[PDB]
DNA sequence: GCCAACGTTGGC
DNA sequence: GCCAACGTTGGC
């Protein structure tokens, strides 16, 4: 289930999936999803598309929180 | 050719 | 030793 992400812009959603498979199963990712439903795997890459939208340096990734 | 899912490793 | 970040690939 795609969570609301505060933190972020209205209509972003986070993400956390479990491996189900292999020596890394147990394990999770953890995924946003833009208003217009465009995936994203990592800090930088929100980085790179918000821009100067939101200070992403003190945001935490994997939990979603602006964490200082 | 795409991409979800897992493998992989450099930086800490 | 962990894990953020991104590379690889089997299945479609």
């Amino acid at each position: 289930k795609r969570m609301d992400c505060p933190a972020l812009p209205p209509g972003w959603k986070k993400e956390e999936v479990i491996r189900k498979s292999g020596l890394s199963a147990g394990k999770s990712d953890v995924y946003y999803f833009s208003p217009s439903g465009k995936k994203f795997k990592s800090k930088p890459q929100l980085a790179r598309y918000l821009g100067n939208t939101v200070d992403l340096s003190s945001f935490d990734f994997r939990t979603g929180k602006m964490m200082p």
